[PDB]
């Protein structure tokens, strides 16, 4: 069969295994929500994951290994999630190397999703050959990953590279982190749905021509079709962002930083500004592009396997 | 003679010379305002460097090189301070190695102060055999030095570890940089001197039992003496600093950040509290202390000396 790794993305909604070749094609992926418990989640997991691999024999696919992206802080080298956010919900001290492996007979490597962005952008994307740079990728909540010397960064305890609680406010709003005034608490897609469901039951959403559960694509057409109210919200999540991206600058000074996710085209631009506004002077010829990746997540994952197998 | 390095620290306020000894010991400092121009400054620099090289003869210490320590972004390699910030005035593309090596008839080497301290506090302090560690130096600004596997990181364009320049806030107070919302407009020594001449301008610092230009030290002797005003300014100060930790914990995950500069034992206590109140589980292990070197910046210059010559 063609070479190819099962990789996996546990996201803040949804749980979706795929097939993808040795270059960067996804073959077939599937798609489920997230379960909210541990239970459910880990049986889900292993039963896509079955399926995927049969799936595979059929589709004359080579499976070498098996690639988790995962929200939370992971220990890679021994293949356990620490722990997570609320956004997944009993996801703490989880090993998920050995029941993955003895139910498929596979390798398996683990690493936070944001990481896994990183590792697809330096494998198949913009970061390809950058001895430097950052990823932000944006989703239900925001992820990190922190490319120096050509190799990620996770820190003393695998908690780097978790931009998306970045701090930009004394206050602000809360953060499902615990926290508030992180950029994730602004800027993320949950951030905005709540935002645009907050505004949709005081009936000042809608506008102009748009027909119609509320979400943030419904937000920046109402902006882009004159709406103030998520004009101003969707400014400010946009310059909360670029403050994060201005605090990265000024720590790491990447060449690069890569914006993905589909809000990513949406909030490039005041990125930019907030970097010319308020950066220092010799981090202005940093780069700022939107991913041309279809899904770093689920690409970073199967990244692990391509490469380490 | 005794093994010895020059050392120059150049800071926002003044301009200190020093004859640092192998075992980092200060044998000789002395100090000057930083001169406000150029011509004056690079003059003053050289005169004191030229004076302190005949006192190393005296004290029968042999001179192996000068490290210079300095606000900016630096060029290490050439020795040349790229931009300043307005606390250094007229301190733009001046190329430092090439005066003081053809006056001093020495090896000079240059680097940022923030940099400096990390590496004096990986020299000397207690930095030492750490591969992973963060310094925010306080003092008239707020400087930073991240050490990473076991090196400094300069960043893509020389501009790692402006960590004065973290952004905690959307709005925020003006920053010297020209940017709004800094750590450094929050809690520099600048930054609460600003703030207690604003009080003792309008009568509402000076209390209870101090005597008496308004300072930092002032403020913080207020708030100990129970003056609200300053209790409120310096909470929100530490507060800010505290939150620009809590964007380094997020981002590089170091194992120890060192706090130096005389506000460092008076802010080490919020930092710690807003780590606890606001950061992930996974960096609440993190170990923030003190300084134990009396002068990092300056120890810092002489350690480029006394390691690479
Ligand atoms: C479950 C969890 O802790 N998720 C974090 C973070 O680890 C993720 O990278 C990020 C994006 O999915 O969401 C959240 O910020
Ligand atoms: C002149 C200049 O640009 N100084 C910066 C920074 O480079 C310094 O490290 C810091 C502390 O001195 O002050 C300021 O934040
Ligand atoms: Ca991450
Ligand atoms: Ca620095
Ligand atoms: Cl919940
Ligand atoms: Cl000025
Ligand atoms: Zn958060
Ligand atoms: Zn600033």
């Amino acid at each position: 069969g063609t070479l190819s790794a099962l990789a996996v993305d546990l996201g803040g909604t949804n749980l979706r295994v795929a097939i993808v070749s040795m270059k960067g094609e996804i073959v077939k992926k599937y798609t489920q929500f997230n379960p909210k418990t541990y239970e459910e989640r880990i049986n889900l997991i292993l039963q896509m994951c079955v399926e995927a691999a049969a799936e595979a024999v059929k589709l004359n696919c080579r499976i070498l290994g098996v690639g988790i992206s995962t929200g939370g802080r992971v220990n890679p080298r021994e293949g356990i999630v620490l722990h997570s956010t609320k956004l997944i919900q009993e996801w703490n001290s989880v090993d998920l190397r050995t029941p993955l492996s003895d139910t498929l007979h596979l390798p398996v490597w683990v690493d936070n999703d944001g990481n896994c962005a990183a590792l697809a952008e330096r494998k198949f994307g913009q970061g390809k050959g950058l001895e430097n740079f950052v990823t932000l990728i944006t989703g239900t909540g925001i992820g990190g990953g922190i490319i120096h010397q050509h190799e990620l960064i996770h820190g003393s305890s695998f908690c780097a590279a978790e931009l998306g609680h970045l701090v930009v406010s004394l206050n602000g709003p809360d953060c499902s982190c615990g926290s508030h005034g992180c950029i994730e608490a602004y800027a993320s897609g949950m951030a905005l749905q709540r935002e645009a469901k907050k505004l949709h039951d005081e009936d000042l959403l809608l506008v102009e021509g748009m027909s119609v559960a509320v979400g943030a694509l419904h937000l920046i057409q109402a902006a882009k079709l004159g709406n103030a109210k998520a004009q101003s919200i969707l400014r400010t999540a946009g310059t909360a962002l670029g403050l994060g991206v201005v605090n990265i600058l000024h720590t790491m000074n990447p060449s690069l930083v890569i914006l993905s996710g589909v809000l990513a085209s949406h909030y490039i631009h005041i990125v930019k500004d907030v970097i010319r506004q308020q950066a220092l002077s010799s981090v202005q010829d940093v780069d700022v592009v939107v991913s041309d990746l279809v899904d770093p997540a689920l690409l970073g994952a199967a990244s692990m396997v391509l490469d380490y197998t």
